[PDB]
């Protein structure tokens, strides 16, 4: 699979707090057509050309969810990575994952 | 008006991460009856609480004080992460109902 | 003066690479009716609470120069920061800096 | 065709952050008559610079073999501070036109 694959990668995110972050390989144009906000960071007109982007405020796990979805169209959440999803989901514009977590989190203990 | 005053308050949280923290008064009697979490905890005087937002624990106090909850777009998510991590549930409820209306 | 002042302070910016960085404290207000990207982070419809936003592809000293000149109207540029300062200029769509950046640049050594 | 050929190069560029890099093969001659700041360093086979973003580079190198200079918004201000970087004037002085032009 292309998720989370260094094959073909152009570009890498660095996510989470300082101290405990992951570095993440992606593709800018699975990204861009499935995130309104990574189209603007990669082809509108105010995007920088950026081999690294850090990410502080998004989880690891949770950002690797969201890529999931965005590679695949599978939703894997997790009780404990739910709320930090939903917070990566309405942070890029992805609203069918926003949604799921919002049932996740409704449905769930 | 007890909520978030210093008279009779008998615990001080520093809230936030470190150098953009908010101090809050609180009152464990309050604290303690609305969360088993606080209970625990209640039953030192400066709790640091670096994972939360300010925003967050004071609408999370408000209710604990007087059962009121007034949820808005930019801080519903810290209010659920409060809500979750002191276990109290109605407030959980009615972010998660307002996230649903959300959508 | 309001300017990098912790008085009345309702965000700090952690500003800058990993190691190398440094915390100022900055009013919502001043940077929203400044900045289009301020006002979206703090008044628009995705906005999000953070009392500390990192911004670790901005240097210290160009982002302190693009706060002065928002909060005051004057444009303090350097050689050494110039380029940094355009960049953030950009980044946060104010076109006056951008402007005397790029007349800067054009005008010195 | 010798821009950014492994035929030939003299020299190896890891270019970008560690962990995010591109390696990029280059000839000495070249980049030392084009630049005072490469003749000093030519006049090690494999030089590091985390600073510089490689989509710049490349553009900066394909001037110094070429003549040719392709610029694009999301590129110029990186392709600046290497032309600033390397002391390339002609490609620095088309990058703040570029710039001037798009305000
Ligand atoms: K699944
Ligand atoms: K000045």
């Amino acid at each position: 699979s292309m998720f989370n694959n260094e094959l073909m990668a152009d570009v890498h995110f660095v996510v989470g707090p300082p101290g405990a972050t992951r570095t993440v390989p992606a593709h800018k144009y699975v990204l861009a057509v499935g995130s309104s906000v990574f189209y603007a960071m990669f082809y509108g007109d105010l995007a920088e050309v950026k081999s690294e982007i850090h990410i502080p405020d998004v989880e690891p796990a949770a950002f690797l969810i969201l890529l999931k979805y965005m590679y695949s169209d599978e939703i894997d959440l997790e009780a404990d990575t739910v709320l930090a999803t939903l917070y990566a989901a309405k942070k890029y514009i992805v609203p069918a994952l926003a949604k799921a977590c919002v049932n996740f989190l409704e449905t769930s203990l």
